[PDB]
C-alpha cells in the first residue's frame, strides 16, 4: 500500500535540538502537521517545508484535550489514505506525554500502512542535562502528576522522583490564558505525607530560548502553599524530587553476584563522585583520592591498548555512510536493494564493496576499522 | 575567567540522531573529546573538527572502568585549566547511564570554569519509540541492573519497567571480545520471584544503522534460563517488562478532584483490543465540517530577518557568546528589523520576542499529555 506516516520531534530548546533525521524527514515529506510551543521553531519549520498546518488551532477554551487529541490524529491519518507519505511533528519527544502520535501510528500499523516514530530530546532529557543527575544512580520515578494521585502511584524515598504537568492538576480542558490551578493542594498534601514538609522540591523550567537561562528554584514542600509561588508553576513545569536518603546494600545479594567472599561486609557509604547536589544534608565527596590519583599516573606512561581498534575507512565509505543517514531516499534504494545500490557508488575498496553488499554490522565495521592479529564486537558500557 | 567545557551527546542512531547544536558546538571547539560506539559516527565527527583524540582506547582489559572514567574526566578537564574551550562527545545522552561526564563538569564547576551538558537522545528515548508506549501511561521506572539487585530497588507491577546494562550484570571491568555474563541467572530469580515465571520480558536493541531493524523479542521469564538464550543478552541490551495489570483508581482523590484510552499496550499480558473510533471519537470528529482558529489564538506573524537572527542565536554559538556578552551592540548591529524587532532583541526577555513574531488579538501552554 502506498502511503506512510513518520511522527518526529523538535526538542525543548528553539532549533537547536531537533535531530538531523527529523530535519531530514520533514523537508521530505509531502505534507506536514506541527504542534510547537515557540515561535522561532515554528517559522524555521515553515522554511523547510511549504505545506503545513498548525495543529494548535485544534485546542480551544473549555475544549476537553481528548477531542482535540481525536482531531489531531485523523488528520494525519486523512492524508495517509490518499497515498502520501505524511509527517507528524511535536515538540521535544513526540512519544513521550503525547497522547496523538500513539493513536495515529496505531490505526496506520493495524489498517496496514507503513508507520514509524524518530525518537526526539524531551523535556526529562534536559532535567538530567541541566541539574547534573544521573538516572541511573539511584534509580528514577517518572510519573504524570494527576495519575499519580488519582491512582496511588508509590513513591521510592531512596529514587529520583520526576512529576510532568504539575500546573494542570485534575484539569482535563485547555484555556488559552491559563490554568486556575486550584487543585495544585491536592498535589502537595501528597508529597508532604511521602516526604515530610521540609524536604526539597526544585521547580525545574528547561530554557526555551538560546539565550534564557534554566529555572532550578529549591523549595521545601511547605513553601509551596504559599499563594505567590504556587502560581509561579505554569503549563511548561516540572517538579524533580530527590532521594530522601541512601538504601542499604543486600548482602545475600553481594554474596551471590561474588562481590564479597563468605565473611566480609561491603564498605557501608561509599560514594562515586559527585554527589547529588540537589539531595538535602549530603556531605562533600573529595574529586581526587589515592585510588583516583593512581589511575591518573598511569596517564603519563599511557599507550593505546594492542586489541584497541583504531578507525581506518575511505572517502567514498564515510561518504556513503553519511548519505544514509542523512538522504532518505537514498536510505529507501539501499534497502530496496543492497546489491545494486552498492554497485552505484564509486571508488569503495573490495572489502568495503562486499560489506556493503551485505550491510551486516560485522562486516561493514570490520571494513572501516584497522584489525589487530588475533569477528568484532560491540562494547559501550560507561555508566 | 577563560576556560570552558561542554558536553554533548549523539544519539543512538549512527549520524541522524545527533542534535543540530550538537554538532555546532563540535565544530567551534579548540580541543574535542568523543567516545563513540559506531564508525560511521566517528568518521564523521572526525570531518567536521581537526582537534579530536578518541577516549576509547582507554578501556582495557581487566581494567576497572572506575579508573578508565576517571582518566577520561582527567583528559578533559586539564586543557580547561589551560584556559581552552572544550567539548567532550558521548554517545546517546551524555548524561544517561554515563559517570565521565558529571565528574568531569563537577571538577570543573568547582574551580571556577562554566560547564554546560547539553541533551540528546537517549536509549529509553528510543525504547518508547520502537516499542510504541508513552511513560505517561501507566509511569515508568528505570534503573541500572546491578543496582536494581544489589539494593533491591521496589517494582511496581502496574508500571513501565526499563533495566539498562543487563548484559553485564555485576561485571565491574572491560574486555574487548565480551562479557561473560554468567550471573545473569541472579537477575532472571529475582524477576521470577516479582512477576512470576510466565509474565513477559521484551529484549531491546535499538537499530544502530539507519538500515537496521530493531531487536523486539518479547520472552517469558523462564525462557531466559536457557543457554542458547541468555547468550543473546550483551552491551547494547536493554530490557522491557510490562505492566501486569491495571490499578484501581482512588475514590477518595477522583471527588477530592473535579473505559480505556486506545490504543491498548501490545506487550501487556491479557489486555483487550480497544475500539479506535468509538461515539465520542466520531463526534470530535465530526466537528471537522466547520472548524475555524479560536479567537484568541495567535498565527504566526514574523519577518525573513527576525526568523534568521533568532535561528543563528540556535546555530552559531559564538554569536550567542556575543549577544550574552552584550545584548545591547548585537541587537542594534543587525540589519533590517523593525523598530519593535530591534528593541526586542535589545531587552531579550521572552514576552518581548513572542510579541514580535506573533499575531496578537485584542485582549505559554503546552499541554498534548
Ligand atoms: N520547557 C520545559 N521545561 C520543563 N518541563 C517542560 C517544559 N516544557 C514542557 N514540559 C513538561 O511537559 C509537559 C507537557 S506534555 C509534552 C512533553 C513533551 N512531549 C516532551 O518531550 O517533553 C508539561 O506539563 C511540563 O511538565
Ligand atoms: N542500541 C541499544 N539498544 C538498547 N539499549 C542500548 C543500546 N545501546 C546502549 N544501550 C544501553 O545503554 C547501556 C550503556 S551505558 C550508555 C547509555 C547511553 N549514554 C544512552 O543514552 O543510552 C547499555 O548497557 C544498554 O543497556
Amino acid at each position: 500500500k502506498a502511503g506512510s506516516l513518520t511522527i518526529v520531534g523538535t526538542g525543548i530548546e528553539s532549533i537547536g535540538q531537533m535531530t538531523l533525521q527529523a530535519l531530514s524527514y520533514i523537508e521530505a515529506a509531502a505534507k506536514v502537521f506541527y504542534c510547537v510551543i515557540d515561535p522561532a521553531t515554528e517559522a524555521f519549520i515553515l522554511t523547510k517545508n511549504k505545506n503545513c498546518v498548525d495543529l494548535y488551532q485544534y485546542y480551544d477554551n473549555g475544549k476537553s484535550r481528548l477531542n482535540t487529541y481525536t482531531q489531531m490524529s485523523e488528520l494525519m491519518v486523512r492524508e495517509v489514505r490518499k497515498g502520501l507519505d505524511v509527517v507528524g511533528v511535536f515538540y521535544g519527544h513526540p512519544g513521550v506525554f503525547v497522547n496523538p502520535s500513539h493513536r495515529a501510528l496505531a490505526i496506520a500499523k493495524s489498517e496496514g500502512y507503513r508507520a514509524r516514530m524518530l525518537p526526539g530530546v524531551s523535556a526529562e532529557d534536559c532535567l538530567f542535562a541541566d541539574l547534573c543527575i544521573d538516572p541511573s544512580n539511584p534509580g528514577c520515578l517518572t510519573y504524570e502528576a494527576s495519575d499519580f494521585l488519582i491512582r496511588d502511584r508509590p513513591v521510592s524515598i531512596h529514587s529520583h522522583l520526576v512529576l510532568f504537568q504539575v500546573g494542570c492538576v485534575g484539569i482535563a480542558d485547555f484555556n488559552f490564558t491559563g490554568f486556575d490551578n486550584n487543585k495544585f493542594g491536592v498535589l502537595v498534601d501528597r508529597l508532604e505525607q511521602e516526604y515530610g514538609a521540609e524536604h526539597p522540591v526544585v521547580h525545574y523550567i528547561a530554557a526555551m530560548m538560546p539565550h534564557q537561562d534554566p529555572v532550578t528554584d529549591k523549595y521545601t514542600v511547605a513553601q509551596l502553599r504559599e499563594p505567590e509561588i504556587a502560581k509561579r508553576v505554569g503549563g511548561v513545569s516540572t517538579f524533580y524530587i530527590p532521594p530522601k536518603a541512601r538504601k542499604a546494600s543486600n548482602l545475600d545479594i553481594i554474596r551471590r553476584l561474588e562481590l564479597l567472599p563468605a565473611g566480609q561486609v561491603p564498605d557501608k557509604k561509599a560514594r562515586i563522585y559527585p554527589a547529588n547536589q540537589w539531595e538535602p544534608d549530603v556531605p562533600e565527596v573529595e574529586p581526587y583520592r589515592p585510588s583516583d590519583q593512581a589511575a591518573i599516573a598511569q596517564l603519563a606512561d599511557h599507550a593505546p591498548p594492542e586489541q584497541y581498534q583504531p578507525l581506518a575507512t575511505s572517502k567514498a565509505m564515510s561518504d556513503v555512510m553519511t548519505k544514509l543517514a542523512l538522504d532518505p531516499k537514498a536510505l529507501a534504494d539501499y534497502k530496496a536493494d543492497h546489491r545494486a545500490f552498492a554497485q552505484s557508488v564509486p571508488d569503495l575498496t573490495p572489502q568495503e564493496r562486499a560489506a556493503l553488499e551485505l550491510g551486516d554490522s560485522w562486516a561493514i565495521r570490520c571494513a572501516m576499522k584497522n584489525m589487530p592479529s588475533s569477528v568484532v564486537g560491540v562494547i559501550g558500557v560507561i555508566g
